[PDB]
């Protein structure tokens, strides 16, 4: 049993909620939050934008001070931060941005990076301002992700869509 309350049950492993993914951590405080991260941790906009403003821009410190270690991650990658006010953990992953002509096949790579955690909060990657369908990264989640994965979809038309659709 977990604290993750009101999400639709999709299969075995995956569950789904119309919800703000900032609202939903600062209220569980789960031991992961997923970021969609991009490879530079420039945490600009997007779902990255929103949970750093929520920590009043110390992700971002802290992310510059893990580049400038380490420099830029792969596409299809991840590293594991501080979750600062919102999670035990952030889990930075990096799916590819069709607005920047990454191949969508690495999609498949970037939630292979889920399974090393038992339970998650996230949201689908490549989604959003990442160009990908978010019905096909759903179907690549669900086909990929082996551990326990809480989505978190922003907008209620497309969670309303995504659960209408689903196989
Ligand atoms: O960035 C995109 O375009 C997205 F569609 C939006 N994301 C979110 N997901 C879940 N809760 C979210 N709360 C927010 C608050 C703000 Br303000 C902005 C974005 C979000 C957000 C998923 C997405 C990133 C990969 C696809």
């Amino acid at each position: 049993v977990n604290s993750f309350s009101g999400y639709l049950k999709l299969t075995d492993n995956v569950y789904i909620k119309n919800a703000d993914i900032v609202e939903e951590a600062k209220k569980v405080k789960p031991t992961v939050v997923v970021n969609a991260a991009n490879v530079y941790l420039k945490h600009g906009g997007g779902v990255a934008g929103a949970l750093n403003k929520a920590t009043n821009n110390a992700m971002q410190v802290e992310s510059d001070d893990y580049i400038a270690t380490n420099g830029p991650l792969k596409v299809g990658g991840s590293c594991v931060l501080s979750g600062h006010n919102l999670a035990k953990h952030c889990l930075h992953v990096v799916g590819p941005n069709v607005n920047k002509g990454e191949d969508i096949q690495l999609l498949k790579s970037a939630y292979e990076n889920f399974n090393q955690h038992e339970v998650l909060l996230a949201p689908l990657l490549s989604a959003g301002i990442f160009g990908a369908d978010p019905i096909h990264s759903l179907r690549v989640c669900v086909d990929t992700v082996r551990t326990n994965v809480y989505l978190a979809v922003f907008d209620k038309n497309l969670y309303d869509k995504l659960v209408s659709s689903f196989l």
